[PDB]
């Protein structure tokens, strides 16, 4: 942690493998201004002034808490974030609008970098399949900025951080059915992890910079988690009306029904 000037925050990285969450702390120095923006984020330019631990921010109380106390790892040793959010290191942080910041609770921002860190595993999954391209998805994480005054409303502002993408920026599909670039790989990634889940999830808003992707959105058969772009059914049946199985999908031995 540099003495120099920023801003303190809450630092909370999800670890699938164990399934718990990790709770740390960063100083990071934010633009005032947004260098790009989505239909309900925008996305400002950071930099890094270091990681440590938690220990001088305790939780307190157990009850009320999210994510709850049995969801917490109870050691912070190992984590990503030490080594890709490292002092120097320039990265993005994403806000929500105002509005809609209306629909955006605290249990909203960990659902979405649970999420992230789902499509991060499918894509490590893909990969051993050896494709022509392999995919990854970014890490992400939940911030709090406890150095700004509260929404009052009286709930602490909150954001998620991810490593700084350099290059053009393209989406290849929605979360409800458009098909926007002529390129294989993006489809695929999504006609695997449909039939390779037994459906029960597919992968979709496959966006990124080359093979480096984020922002990712899961529908499920039942509706239920990954945020409120979660479309259930409809957001399955519609990627299906429009989706063509290609090279990769054959290559990948996935079935031309689906
Ligand atoms: N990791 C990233 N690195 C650089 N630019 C990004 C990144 N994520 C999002 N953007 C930009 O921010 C815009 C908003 O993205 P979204 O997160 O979908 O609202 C995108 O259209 C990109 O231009
Ligand atoms: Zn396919």
């Amino acid at each position: 942690i540099s003495s120099e000037t920023g801003e303190m925050g809450i630092l909370w990285e999800f670890d699938p493998i164990i399934n718990k969450w990790i709770r740390l702390s960063m100083k990071l120095k934010v633009e005032r201004k947004p260098f790009a923006e989505g239909a309900l984020r925008e996305a400002y330019h950071t930099v890094s002034l270091g990681v440590g631990t938690d220990e001088n921010y305790p939780l307190g109380t157990t009850t009320k808490l999210f994510p709850p106390i049995e969801m917490i790892s109870p050691i912070s040793k190992n984590n990503e974030a030490m080594t890709q959010l490292k002092n120097g290191t320039k990265f993005v942080l994403k806000l929500y609008k105002k509005e809609a910041e209306q629909q955006a609770s605290r249990e909203l921002y960990f659902e979405a970098v649970k999420m992230q860190m789902v499509c991060r595993d499918w894509g490590n999954k893909f990969n051993q399949k050896k494709p022509p391209k392999k995919i990854e998805f970014l890490m992400s994480w939940v911030v709090e900025l406890i150095d700004r005054s509260p929404s009052s409303n009286g709930q602490p502002i909150l954001c998620s951080i991810e490593p700084l993408l350099v290059g053009e920026f393209k989406k290849n599909n929605s979360n409800y059915g458009a098909v926007l670039t002529n390129r294989s790989t993006p489809q695929a990634f999504s006609h695997f992890t449909y039939e390779l889940s037994n459906k029960q999830m597919i992968v979709v808003d496959i966006q990124g910079v080359d093979d480096l992707y984020t922002d990712p959105q899961i529908h499920t058969p039942d509706g239920k988690g990954f945020g409120l772009g979660n479309l259930g059914k409809a957001g399955i049946n519609k990627f299906i009306t429009t989706h063509k199985c290609n090279a990769v999908c054959a290559l990948l031995d996935l079935d031309v029904k689906l």
